[PDB]
């Protein structure tokens, strides 16, 4: 008779954003996220399609409602000066605002997904570096790009330059600064020097022309913003898939908690390492863990066990692939025969 787990309280939390209270609401919340959709259509399976999307809304809304993230929905015809104002185009999408800044989120449509991310929004833009617990967080990195900067002290011109082009990108790169030159010299980083690591990748490239104005930083995260090696992660799923290279992907399943999908994990990331300059070559590495609800749709839409790691290419038009034949009884094909194997590939088509 002890005490109910939190459950949804069926009670509305998502707002209709309109001309008469759009204002009120942007003063209300620190984070606003806003879904801007189209008005409801006349067959039963868009109206269904809608009320599953607000119903997750309400249960984001009910579990970040002490945290002061609202929620709200504009209608593109009977909202569609709000939508003017504050630069919503996009149909049936999310747009996430946090003070001066706008989000274009285009990651899974999911409670879990959406959450996880507003906390992430949540956060200040730089994570400083002080202790060893901190720095070694920091190393550990692998699976998305990161930048860390060397300043005087958080009122350096360089610094606050840095963190403007942080907040650019906040919150799916993400920037960290030490201020202390021990740290500094365990990171090899000279004052003001901003040291850019790839995804996956060992060695980083050092932002040039030091210092580097806050747009000398963004135009080099953006000339870097698509690593050799990228991971498809639920909160940018969708930007991911649609940054085709020539309209198809190469795509590689391996499951990181498994042995045979660590151990093809690490051949996938020498693959990356030894043509990280390819400007060519994206790989994406989906984990089969991190998208339960896809797995039986990928099984059956590639015809591949997913229990196995697997390497394919895939066109993006018609979701057609070729996947590599790898015989589970011996060892991975090595970095220069999965290398072999996209050459072959990719010169046929
Ligand atoms: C990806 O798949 C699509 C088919 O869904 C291919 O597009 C077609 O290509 C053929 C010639 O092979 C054309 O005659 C059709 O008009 C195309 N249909 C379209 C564009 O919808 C496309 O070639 C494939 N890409 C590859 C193989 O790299
Ligand atoms: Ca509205
Ligand atoms: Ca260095
Ligand atoms: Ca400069
Ligand atoms: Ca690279
Ligand atoms: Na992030
Ligand atoms: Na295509």
């Amino acid at each position: 008779e002890g005490l109910d787990f939190p459950e949804y309280d069926g009670v509305d939390r998502v707002i209709n954003v309109n001309a008469k209270n759009y204002k009120n609401v942007f003063k209300k919340y620190e984070v606003l996220a806003l879904l801007y959709h189209e008005p409801p259509e006349d067959d039963k399976a868009s109206q269904r399609q809608f009320e599953m999307e607000e119903l997750i809304l309400e249960l984001a809304a009910q579990v970040l409602e002490d945290k002061g993230v609202g929620f709200g929905l504009v209608d593109s015809e009977k909202d569609a000066a709000v939508a003017k104002k504050l630069g919503l185009t996009e149909e049936d999408s999310i747009y996430v605002f946090k003070e001066d800044e706008v989000i274009e989120y285009d990651g899974e449509f999911s409670a879990d997904t959406l959450v996880e991310f507003l906390l992430d929004v949540l956060e200040d833009p730089v994570e400083l570096i002080e202790g060893e617990r901190e720095l070694q967080a920091f190393e550990n990195i692998e699976d998305e790009i990161k930048l860390i900067g060397y300043f005087k002290n958080k009122d350096s011109e360089h610094y606050k330059a840095f963190k403007e082009a942080a907040e650019e990108f906040h919150p799916y790169i993400p920037f960290f600064a030490t201020f202390d030159s021990k740290v500094a010299k365990k990171l090899t980083l000279k004052l003001n020097e901003i040291d850019f690591y790839e995804a996956f990748m060992e060695e980083p490239v050092t932002i040039p022309d030091k210092p580097n104005s806050e747009e000398e930083i963004v135009n080099f995260v953006e000339e870097h913003r698509r690593s050799t090696l990228r991971k498809l992660k639920p909160e940018s799923m969708y930007e991911t898939w649609e940054d085709d290279m020539d309209g198809i992907h190469i795509v590689a399943f391996a499951e990181e908690a498994d042995p045979d999908g660590y151990e093809f994990l690490e051949i996938l990331k020498s693959v990356a390492q030894d043509n990280t300059d390819n400007p060519d070559l994206s790989i994406i590495w989906i984990d089969p863990d991190d998208f339960p609800l896809l797995v039986p749709y990928w099984e059956k839409t590639f015809d591949i066990d997913l229990s196995a790691p697997q390497i394919g290419v895939v066109n993006v038009t018609d979701a057609d692939s070729v996947w590599m034949e790898m015989d589970d009884e011996e060892d991975l094909p090595s970095a220069e025969e999965l290398e072999d194997w996209l050459e072959d590939v990719l010169e046929g088509e």
